């Protein structure tokens, strides 16, 4: 059985969907996937063994240069490569009306979909065949479990998602892995950082453990923070510039995480690893991780310039307890 999946943007999105293959894949030996992603999350999905073809869109960069020569040449090999073959089912786990109108709706095969009162976005309930209901109040990823399980005619496991992509990693870990904790300072919006002066106290507080840490960064003005928290700090390192399968081994190697409300945050988690996110205007309740280990840690008054690092290193001793 060929299953395509629609769940193209944000990288936690994507993350959130491997669990949903995993059951998949247990219920229904054989099966393959192959899933529209963006280019820049591609690729996650190919860690994951029911995977089998990747069919990247770049629509935000497209989307500005969209009618260039080498832009419409992009889009018409996208358009090619996504109705090149005939699915069993075509499964839109984005529930948005321009990934529906922009994809699902160019596949071939039964089209399932969230209904009206369940779609991020109702209108795009339209563009399905099949319409299923699932109940908002769960967790992402075990919603796109409840999805996948309807569309494909078997029952969810009561068992934990499983995004089963650590094995990926496994084989070919750091050499160092276990000696170092790595924190996501990185993030979109400054109200989601936590203050460079809180992170350089966490460091601190860890000088004498004889712990080492990381910091991964992806942008210039990121790389630039990393040097700044690692000054006078001989057991940290700044990471050299990396893709996304270079940091997730770094991840994988990693004894826990604390980090920011942020993606990379969300491949931890994928991984398996100890992780300690910490929230301040974004809530976790909505937006928060799934997985084994993970821990919410809340900033008070919803303000990280008011998250100590004392209470933050509480959480990561507490959270090594379970
Ligand atoms: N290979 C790499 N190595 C090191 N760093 C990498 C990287 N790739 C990306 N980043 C960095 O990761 C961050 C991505 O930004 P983000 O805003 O934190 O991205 P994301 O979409 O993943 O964050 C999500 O942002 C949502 C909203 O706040 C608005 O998008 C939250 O609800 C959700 O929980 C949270 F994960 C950026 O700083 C980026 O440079």
């Amino acid at each position: 059985m060929r299953v395509l999946i629609v769940k193209t943007s944000s990288m936690g999105d994507v993350l959130h969907t491997l669990p949903a293959l995993t059951d998949a894949q247990q219920a229904i030996p054989g099966i393959k996937f192959d899933w529209v992603v963006e280019e820049g999350f591609a690729q996650i999905p190919s860690w994951h063994a029911a995977v089998e073809r990747v069919i990247p869109v770049a629509i935000r960069r497209w989307r500005k240069a969209w009618f260039s020569a080498p832009i419409k040449a992009e889009r018409k090999a996208f358009r090619e490569a996504l109705q090149a073959k005939n699915y069993d089912a075509v499964i839109d786990a984005q529930g948005l009306v321009k990934s529906a109108a922009l994809v699902t709706r160019l596949a071939h095969g039964v089209k399932h979909g969230m209904d009206w009162q369940t779609a991020r976005e109702p209108l795009a309930s339209l563009f399905y065949n099949r319409k299923h209901h699932i109940a908002k109040q769960q967790h992402a990823v075990e919603r796109t479990r409840e999805l996948f399980a309807k569309s494909l005619g078997y029952s969810k496991p009561q068992t934990q998602g499983d995004y089963a992509i650590a094995q990926h990693f496994l084989t070919n870990l750091p050499t160092d892995a276990g000696e170092y904790a790595v924190f996501l300072h990185a993030t979109t919006r400054d109200d989601k950082h936590w203050p460079e002066e809180h992170w350089r106290e966490l460091i601190g507080l860890l000088a004498d453990s004889g712990i080492r840490i990381k910091l991964p960064w992806g942008a210039p003005h990121e790389e630039e923070r990393a040097k700044r928290l690692a000054e006078g700090f001989a057991y940290v390192e700044v990471l050299p510039k990396m893709s996304l399968e270079g940091v997730a081994r770094v991840l994988a190697g990693a004894k826990f995480v604390v980090s920011v409300d942020t993606g990379l945050s969300h491949l931890t988690a994928a991984l398996d690893r100890p992780n300690i996110t910490v929230y301040g205007p974004t809530d976790p309740g909505l937006i928060g991780g799934y997985g084994k280990n993970q821990m919410v840690c809340r900033a008070p008054g919803n303000e990280l310039s008011q998250l100590t690092a004392n209470a933050v290193k509480q959480f990561i001793e507490e959270n090594a307890e379970k």
